[PDB]
């Protein structure tokens, strides 16, 4: 109950969530309007993915994905189906990216990428061929078009000098060129949210929102072109990359932030940025729990006031431990084993307290996340005429998919916040690969 008072600080009431939801809708509006687009914490970035186009090229496409801890290269075949195109991943390969290839420059990084592409082509009797390439790039970008836009800044702990302010597609063409090895026709760069959204569209035409809850957290949704003041035109809809991860960066979340959030922020690669994401994303969630455990140790409430060397080092409480702790069946075997590995020797009640600390943090992530999505859905609701708006949300990310209860709490809370909306949630199958490819296919019809 001394424990419970500390953890209860993570609670959010219905009214707290409604306040976060209204504030998110307010920032989405400010991000879309010319007069406020520039100071907006929520950037609402036009993506040039549109509802208007007809016709799609068929054939084989290469898809890149950068923005996990792993970089992925795959081949995907697009062909002609019913009411649209099918797509399927045929060939694929994952690569890690080393320290010195990320402490360095952008040039170096994109060379590594180019080196990985060649490797994949070598290995697949492909080196000689030239194909349209789709680039899923999970970072905030200001687009000039479907095949051009600049990196605004790194998120999720990516460093690389000389990337911010530059055309990311340019940076990759410059690296393909500086290798001579192979020719590739970069036809489309998209965000992961957008890739996920697009990949759910084939099976569900109602899918107009894409969401990621993984290392980071973000969404995109189809906006009416008249509301997209940053792109001339009123015809049809364009996908907007909200970048809601940066919500709170102008102080909108100050009343809700905890000591643990301020500590995570100050110690991150990006002080004062991505504050909403720092409440939710798997890059931060284990670290939040860690900090909570340290506070309980210092109050002599956990591990008899003794923390191991491992518990005291940043990043040691991994986000996957939070999910494992919450998967524990009640026998405390999972919890004991995780803590033992961290050099602790926990009692029965220690294990239970650790469980509670995980649920408070993950439950707060789910609820916060729900308020942002509810804001996106209720904003869309305002432009729609039906009695009940039926909308499909495409989702990916290990926090959403793999955390035992996150998805259930998130669904219930979102639904509470969105009256007269019927919401269908679809988890993408190779959303990133296929989505990049499907957008490339359509862009090729005219672009290539
Ligand atoms: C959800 C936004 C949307 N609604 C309605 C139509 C299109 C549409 O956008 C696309 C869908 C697809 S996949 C697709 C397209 C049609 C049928 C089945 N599958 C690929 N690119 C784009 N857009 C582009 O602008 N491509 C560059
Ligand atoms: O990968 C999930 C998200 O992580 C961060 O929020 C990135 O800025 C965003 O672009 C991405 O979509």
């Amino acid at each position: 109950t001394l424990v419970e008072q500390i953890l209860a600080e993570f609670q959010l009431q219905e009214e707290d969530l409604k306040k976060v939801m209204r504030r998110m809708q307010k920032e989405m509006d400010r991000g879309l309007r010319l007069e406020t687009h520039e100071e907006a914490s929520v950037k609402m970035l036009p993506t040039y993915v549109r509802s208007t186009p007809e016709g799609s090229e068929v054939g084989d496409f290469l898809s890149l994905d950068l923005g996990g801890t792993n970089f992925r290269v795959m081949l995907v075949k697009v062909g002609e189906g019913e009411e649209g195109q099918w797509s399927v991943k045929t060939k694929h390969q994952m690569y890690s990216i080393p320290e010195d290839a990320m402490t360095g420059t952008a040039e170096m990084l994109f060379d590594y990428i180019s080196e990985c592409i060649s490797d994949f082509l070598d290995k697949h009797q492909m080196k000689h061929k030239k194909l349209p390439l789709g680039f899923t790039f999970s970072f905030p970008v200001r687009h000039e078009d479907i095949d051009k836009g600049i990196l605004l800044n790194w998120t999720k702990g990516f460093k690389a000098s000389g990337a911010e302010g530059n055309n990311v597609v340019g940076l990759l063409r410059d690296a393909i060129k500086r290798r001579g090895d192979f020719e590739m026709d970069v036809v489309a760069m998209v965000n992961d949210t957008v890739a996920t959204m697009i990949s759910c569209y084939y099976e569900d035409h109602q899918c107009e929102v894409g969401m990621i809850v993984g290392t980071g957290c973000n969404a995109c949704y189809m906006e009416e072109m008249q509301n997209v003041e940053l792109v001339e035109g009123d015809e049809g809809r364009m996908c907007v990359n909200t970048e809601w991860g940066a919500f709170g960066d102008s102080g909108e979340l100050d009343e809700f932030l905890l000591e643990y959030d301020r500590l995570v922020d100050e110690s991150s690669a990006n002080p004062g940025q991505q504050l909403y994401e720092k409440l939710i994303g798997g890059k931060y969630m284990g670290e939040l729990v860690r900090l909570v455990l340290l506070r309980l140790v210092d109050e002599n409430l956990l591990f008899h006031g003794e923390a191991s060397e491992q518990l005291r080092t940043r990043g040691a409480f991994e986000t996957r431990f939070v999910s494992q702790v919450e998967s524990d069946t009640g026998d405390r075997k999972q919890i004991y084993n995780i803590l033992s590995t961290l050099g602790l020797r926990p009692s029965t009640t220690d294990c239970d307290i650790v469980r509670r600390a995980c649920e408070s943090v993950s439950t707060r992530a789910a609820h916060m996340c729900s308020a942002g999505l509810a804001g996106v859905i209720n904003r869309m609701r305002e432009s729609r005429s039906e009695d009940v708006m039926r909308i499909t949300v495409g989702v990916d990310g290990s926090v959403y998919k793999l955390h035992p209860s996150f998805k259930e709490r998130f669904h219930a809370s979102v639904r509470r916040l969105t009256p007269s909306c019927e919401i269908t949630f679809i988890e993408s199958e190779e959303g990133s690969g296929r989505g990049a490819a499907l957008v490339s296919a359509v862009a090729c019809k005219k672009a290539c």
